[PDB]
């Protein structure tokens, strides 16, 4: 039997979020601005296929989002987010949109000004886990030296980097109109 | 050969907003313990039998503690909350400790013996899942009620033959449940 290759046997991989999440929660504000999706791993619940471009604005307790590019049916979208504290107190972010589930989202690495590197893992009841991950960049590129810090990283948790797929950024992305959706 | 979660097409559309009305004055008659009757297969759900779920009411939000059986034989607590959707839709968000959170319909209830409750998200692919419980107020539900839910499903194009029933009643140690 086949399955899809993002439901994966066992369980979600440990992953040290109390220092990440101290490390971080100084550093919101240079979180904040435009970041570009460089790569991620299957991810049925993406709806903007092409040109991803996330924009946060820090309000000093989360992060308001508006995610832009290409939809899967070749029309400019516009998504609205949020990330904000677990409400449960957990030592991760939750990553909302509109009309949409709610999902952990660990900063699994990040210079902040170059790279970062984003991972959500969810249990199931049968003895599997599905995780979805990113690379996010603050440009349209990104340098080998810094996608190599995320498949460190990702290799570290156990996730088979083979997994990553890059997304269609650059010169051909509307982003100029994207950021007036 | 896909699971039977998987269904072809975008979620329904629900009438939400009317819901909503009928359902935020009441928020206090929704508190108590409600049982999980009946549910569509849900990977998500670590309680397999006995699924008591106790809600208080804060004036805001629900906090829940949900008792059962899990998969493995072994007793189980998980804390939930259910809160309205962070973006003013009219909709709650059903949260649980180390877990996702999704969107939570009430479709029908009675606050009394019944509550017919569902979940959706899309795909990419032009695909969704949903994920339907129907709730009663004792380990039992009468057909009558059953029937209701059913209805309300359907209303909805939701194929209500892919219930499932909970156990539930005399096998279960609710007394211990209570307790954790």
């Amino acid at each position: 039997d086949k399955i899809p290759d993002f439901v994966v046997p066992g369980k979600c991989a440990s992953v040290d979020r109390n220092k990440l999440w101290a490390e971080q929660t100084p550093n919101r504000n240079s979180y904040a601005g435009v970041w570009y999706q460089f790569a991620l791993t299957n991810n049925p619940y993406q709806l903007i296929e092409k040109c991803v471009r996330n924009e946060y604005s820090f309000d000093g307790k989360q992060f308001v989002i508006e995610s832009t590019g290409i939809a899967y049916d070749g029309n400019l979208l516009k998504r609205n987010g949020k990330l904000y504290p677990n409400p449960f107190g957990e030592p991760h972010l939750s990553i909302d949109y509109e009309n949409s589930f709610a999902a952990p989202l660990v900063i699994l690495e990040t210079d902040y000004s170059n790279y970062a590197c984003l991972y959500s893992c969810i249990d199931y009841n049968f003895g599997y886990h599905s995780d979805f991950s990113f690379i996010f960049s603050r440009s349209a590129n990104l340098a080998d030296q810094y996608v190599k810090k995320c498949e460190a990283a990702f290799k570290n948790i156990n996730v088979d980097t083979t997994r990553f797929v890059k997304t269609v950024q650059g010169s051909s992305c509307p982003y100029d109109t994207q950021k007036t959706l």
